[PDB]
Parts: C-alpha cells; structure tokens; sequence
C-alpha cells in the first residue's frame, strides 16, 4: 500500500464522481492533513488555471502526470475538443493518474503516454496526431526541464506562441532551465510567484520529567 494509492482512494471515498473540482478539493485535504504529496496544489493551481484560461489552449502536454492533480486541474477547463496528453514514466503513478481523470469525469480529454521522454517525445507527432503544442506544463524530475525542452524543439513541436509553464524553479528549483529560458531570445519568459505545496509542518516539543533511578 503507497501514499499515492492511499490518495486515490481517499478521493473514490470523499470526493463527488464527475466533479472535478471535488476531486482536487479532496486530494488538497489528504495532502494538507494527513502526508504531504508533490501535487502543484492550490495556490500554484490558480496560477495554472489563470493561465490556462487566458491562453485557451487546444493541444497541451504535461510532463509528469504523478496522481493526476495538475491534469485534473488543466483538462477542467479546456474548451470542447480540446486534447491534454500527459506523459508518466512511472506505471503505477499513470495507472493512478488514468483512475483519478476517470473519477473526475475528464477520461475523453486526456491521453496517458507511459514511457520516457527521450523515447516518446519523438514519437508524438506520429502517434498521437499533433502537429505542434499550444502549451507545455513542465512539472517532472527537475534536471530533466532542460534537456525535453530541447527535445521538442529539436522535434518540430514548438511553435511562434507556444507557452511553456514550469513547477518549482525556485523550490527544489530547475535552475540550469531558469537560466536558459531567462537568457534566451527565443523565450520571452515572466515568473508568478506563489507558495510550495501543503507547508503547514507540524512538530513539537517532548517534555519528560526524570523520576529518579
Ligand atoms: O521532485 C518533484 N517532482 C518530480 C516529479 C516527478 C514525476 O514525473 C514523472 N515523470 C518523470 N519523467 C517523466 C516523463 F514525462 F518525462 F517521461 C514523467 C515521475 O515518475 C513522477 O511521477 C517535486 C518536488 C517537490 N518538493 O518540494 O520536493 C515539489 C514539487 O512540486 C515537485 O514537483
Ligand atoms: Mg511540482
């Protein structure tokens, strides 16, 4: 038994089928309250879900789909017919991620690639039907922003506009991709600052009285 199938069936027991914001709703308790989880959480969700609607994007990938809470969070408010494809190279993190969309309702939005990057990254265009992504949500292993951004440049799937949104460049931070966006004339780059997930950290004082021999 893990922490992420622990979260999963906290949300078939709590939250409500085919709605999406109980399902995020029940995971940020879980991970508030009880273990703490690398979900984007609410505070950087919003942030997200700004984003996202302002940008109203058609095709989106996500890298590293983890329990399913940031693409829960994106494929709620993509528009009829729009498309999420959220790469998990972890088996039992995307057999979680699939049963969490499903919970939400969101299954017909979002395409779960069980792979690496280096292997399927290449392979989307062929694949999956895309030409190139209107947005890219960067949230997996931290050394790993830089060197698939580069891939799906190489990869023909950039375009003049397509936004690119990255999790924790400053905590655990990204930092050789924060310098390379920052210092690149082929981005155009803004920072939202927020707040880590769930860091209300309980801990506490033990006082003990000795009592003699
Ligand atoms: O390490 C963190 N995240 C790593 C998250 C990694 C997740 O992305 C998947 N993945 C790896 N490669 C791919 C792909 F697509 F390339 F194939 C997908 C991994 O299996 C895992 O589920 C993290 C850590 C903290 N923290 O405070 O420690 C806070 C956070 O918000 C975090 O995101
Ligand atoms: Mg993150």
């Amino acid at each position: 038994d893990t922490k992420e199938q622990r979260i999963l069936r906290y949300v078939q027991q709590n939250a409500k089928p085919g709605d999406p914001q109980s399902v995020l709703e029940a995971i940020d308790t879980y991970c508030t309250q009880k273990e703490w989880a690398m979900n984007v959480g609410d505070a950087k969700g919003q942030i997200m879900d700004a984003v996202i609607r302002e940008y109203s994007p058609s095709l989106v990938l996500e890298l590293g789909a983890y329990c399913g809470y940031s693409a829960v969070r994106m494929a709620r408010l993509l528009q009829p017919g729009a498309r999420l494809l959220t790469m998990e190279i972890n088996p039992d993190c995307a057999a979680i991620t699939q049963q969490m969309l499903n919970f939400a309702g969101l299954q017909d939005k979002v395409t779960i690639l069980n792979g690496a990057s280096q292997d399927l990254i290449p392979q989307l265009k062929k694949k999956y039907d895309v030409d190139t992504l209107d947005m890219v949500f960067l949230d997996h292993w931290k050394d790993r922003y830089l060197p698939d951004t580069l891939l799906l440049e190489k990869c023909g799937l950039l375009r003049k506009g397509t936004v690119l949104l990255a999790d924790n460049v400053i905590v655990p931070g990204t930092p050789d991709f924060l310098a390379y966006v920052r210092g690149s004339s082929s981005f155009e780059c803004t920072h939202y600052s927020s707040y880590l997930e769930y860091m209300k950290v309980v801990d506490g004082l033990e006082k003990a009285i000795y009592q003699g021999p």
